[PDB]
């Protein structure tokens, strides 16, 4: 007879995820300022990471945190992002204190907990931008043309964050990045 796995195995996550950190430095290419922190694929390992790193609200302006499925780099150029887009959450200066941190954690939980159910395969990850003019959080998806998946993900995400329902958020395609209107709204 063998031991009861319930008493000792870590609680597995559907996907293995990777957390990245971005430190702004004008003298270097965007990609050069983007570096991996570490990866994890269990509930225990997620908290071990989250608990020892600074809350988004404490980072220096210009820095980002990005949680993307293992194998998908948090950039437009990636095979899994080039044809996709993002649901953007735009926060005001007051929300840095009131909602940024709780919104980001809920975002992390939505990702690792596969809260988008049937459309989990369309989800790539999420990014939080700490900025002086106003912080930003966003869920990135793989194909801007998958209306069904994209709209359902947006609705679910918006409901999970729990902000006033009357507030509309938009979805923008990465390819449409101005050298930017929304494709969908919920
Ligand atoms: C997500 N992303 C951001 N950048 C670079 O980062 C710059 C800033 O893009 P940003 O997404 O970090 O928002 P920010 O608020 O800092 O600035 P703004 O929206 O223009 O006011 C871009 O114009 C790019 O030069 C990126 N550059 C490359 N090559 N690939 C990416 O995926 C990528």
């Amino acid at each position: 007879e063998v031991a009861n796995p319930e008493h000792y195995i870590k609680h597995p996550l559907q996907n293995r995820w990777a957390l990245w950190f971005f430190k702004n430095d004008k003298s270097k290419t965007w990609q050069a300022n983007l570096r991996l922190i570490s990866k994890f694929d269990t509930v225990e390992d997620f908290w071990a990471l989250y608990n020892h790193i600074q809350l988004s609200s404490n980072l220096m302006p210009g820095c980002d945190y990005s949680l993307f499925k293992d194998g998908i780099e948090p950039m437009w150029e990636d095979e899994k992002n080039k044809r996709g887009g993002r649901w953007l959450i735009t926060l005001n200066k007051q929300q840095r204190r009131s909602d940024l941190d709780r919104f980001w954690l809920e975002t992390l939980l939505c990702l690792i907990g596969e809260s988008f159910d049937d459309y989990s395969d369309d989800v790539c990850g999420a990014v939080v931008n700490v900025r002086a003019k106003g912080d930003k959080i966003a869920i990135w998806t793989t194909e801007c043309e998958n209306r069904e998946a994209v709209t359902h993900i947006g609705r679910v995400y918006k409901e999970r964050l729990g902000l006033p329902p009357k507030i509309v958020i938009g979805y923008q395609s990465h390819a449409d990045t101005a050298t930017t209107k929304n494709r969908f709204v919920v």
